[PDB]
């Protein structure tokens, strides 16, 4: 996260790292037993640790849980980045509670101009790379398609939508990929993309999750 904050520690309950010997992806809890995060996040041997703040020191809190198996979206393109999200089922179900908890699924899509709540263990420089031990997070809003695709010229698709700062200096970025955008409540984006980060003029791009809250519910029904 570029020109974030510390978010406090277990103040994102649902944050997830994705960790295979370091961390490489972020995710969502959705239920004890689910995880949403992004396509582009698959690798085999993958385990979601829950309820972390610094991700280099145990401190208490932590539950480190094996993904029993990873389900991509059958369309995804990872040439596009189209429906770039992913499902992982953990090995056994966490332990819900005040500092690991689940974020719901939205009813609706959310409208331009929303405010949300993005974090991650990204990269914290534009130009450069500086990884944090503590999660941080970043406030922004929701952009308009028009902004959305003139910033982006033909690589918006309708699972796609900008969120950020036009002006650069905030936005998410490596590392935060498959993290939550949380608006009300309710998780309607997943980091996917962008051109750098926190660059003028080329908001971050995410998965527009309200159009696959019935593939996702379908999903975990035959799983
Ligand atoms: N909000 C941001 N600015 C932001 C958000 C996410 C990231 C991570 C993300 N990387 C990028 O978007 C790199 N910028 S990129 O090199 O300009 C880029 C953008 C879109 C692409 C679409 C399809 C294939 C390759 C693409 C590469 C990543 O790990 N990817 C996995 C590999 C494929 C690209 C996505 C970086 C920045
Ligand atoms: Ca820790």
């Amino acid at each position: 996260i570029v020109g974030g904050y510390t978010c406090g520690a277990n103040t994102v309950p649902y944050q997830v790292s994705l960790n295979s010997g370091y961390h490489f992806c972020g995710g969502s809890l959705i239920n004890s037993q689910w995880v949403v995060s992004a396509a582009h996040c698959y690798k085999s041997g993958i385990q979601v640790r829950l309820g972390e703040d610094n991700i280099n020191v145990v401190e208490g809190n932590e539950q480190f849980i094996s993904a029993s198996k990873s389900i991509v979206h059958p369309s995804y393109n990872s040439n596009t980045l189209n429906n770039d999200i992913m499902l992982i089922k953990l090995k056994s179900a966490a332990s819900l509670n005040s500092r690991v908890a689940s974020i719901s699924l939205p009813t609706s899509c959310a409208s331009a101009g929303t405010q949300c709540l993005i974090s991650g263990w990204g990269n914290t420089k534009s130009s450069g790379t500086s990884y944090p031990d503590v999660l941080k997070c970043l406030k922004a809003p929701i952009l308009s398609d028009s902004s959305c695709k003139s910033a982006y010229p033909g690589q918006i698709t309708s699972n796609m939508f900008c969120a950020g700062y036009l002006e650069g200096g905030k936005d998410s970025c490596q590392g935060d990929s498959g993290g939550p955008v949380v608006c009300s409540g309710k998780l309607q984006g997943i980091v996917s993309w962008g051109s750098g980060c926190a660059q003028k003029n080329k908001p971050g791009v995410y998965t527009k999750v309200c159009n696959y809250v019935s593939w996702i519910k379908q999903t975990i029904a035959s799983n």
